[PDB]
């Protein structure tokens, strides 16, 4: 028993899980399945600490995780989260988004400057106006006076904000799911899965 | 796109994540590589949660699992687990090993009184004398008397303890994990593994 080839064959069978869970992540990310969404999150996050070394296909693909882990929190309050990053859950998103190995076409602006105003705007929509400017500082003439004049007046339904909403951001976002989902629709965990289904 | 036939896949894959990550479990657990063994926990125990039926098989491959989870922690002082479940470790294996379905042979039993009379003595190991009494009269003549003036005299390495020993029980638990090992190792997951592995 060579416990060298054992741990490789686990690396191995890690890989395939990895793209999996991406997969399925992508997929509740685009139905608007919450508590499935959480449950691979959770699965993907374990299984990622039995990969010491990743490649850069790797890197991308748990990049993509931690960014939709983060745009799936948007609305949501974490205190333990907010004290030991600094930030929100969207500026997070934000950081992830501008580090991924991935072209910075139009596309990539769009999620970029939609989750820019998201930052800002889901603070509004929860009512802590404070929170939204030391965002506002933390992101971010001309048009920076006219959103800082915006937040200091509690205009969140401005047209602004209508055009850069949240729906918008999560549309944009669910396009760019579906080239990732394309991507990955053929991994072998899936692809072996869904044999074993058509011939039942 | 159909959600039905996806969710089924995904639940095939499930299944055979649970197979692979126990098969990984019983290796750690044999290999005494702890740190492996608490990452393959986590995995498992996440990968547990994209499965809402089991069959026969599976429930034996999750208390499986359990089993090995509470034998792993049984010289570890866990509050929040004591004031959950009332009991130490070692008893929650108890009531695991003696619910699993599985044959009642010889080396059931032996397993069995050594997981009770490990959990008296790993109390007296830590210097907790009183959990000791009370870990006796929770599980637990003649032979009760005995045991019982064994804990009182604070007898920890009496001979009846030298004979029913911690690593007695741990050898006698790794030759039943041999034949889990022996019964997973041509498992789909780890099988498509090793084959890439060989042919690298
Ligand atoms: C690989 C993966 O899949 C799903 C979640 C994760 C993960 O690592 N989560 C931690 C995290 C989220 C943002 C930053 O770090
Ligand atoms: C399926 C599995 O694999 C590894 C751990 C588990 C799990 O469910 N852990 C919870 C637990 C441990 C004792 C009772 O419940």
């Amino acid at each position: 028993e060579d416990a060298g080839l054992v741990a490789e064959a686990e690396a191995v069978a890690a890989g395939w899980m990895l793209d999996f869970l991406c997969l399925s992540l992508c997929r509740a990310f685009r139905d608007g399945r919450s508590e499935d969404f959480r449950r691979t999150r959770n699965s993907a996050e374990a299984i990622i600490h039995g990969l010491s070394s990743l490649t850069a296909c790797q890197l991308r693909t748990i990049y993509i995780c931690q960014f939709l882990t983060r745009i799936a929190a948007g609305k949501t309050l974490d205190a333990q989260f907010e004290n030991d990053e600094r930030i929100t859950p969207l500026e997070s998103a934000l950081m992830i988004w501008g580090s991924i190995e991935k072209e910075h076409d139009k596309l990539h602006e769009e999620i970029q400057n939609l989750i820019k105003i998201q930052a800002i705007a889901v603070c509004m929509e929860n009512g802590n106006f404070k929170e939204a400017e030391e965002v506002f500082e933390r992101i971010f003439m001309p048009f920076k006076s006219k959103l800082l004049m915006i937040i200091s007046q509690k205009d969140t339904f401005h047209s602004f904000f209508q055009h850069f909403s949240y729906n918008h951001m999560m549309e944009k976002i669910k396009s760019y799911v579906n080239y990732v989902l394309s991507e990955k629709s053929s991994t072998f965990l899936m692809k072996a899965a869904a044999k074993v289904v058509e011939s039942k």
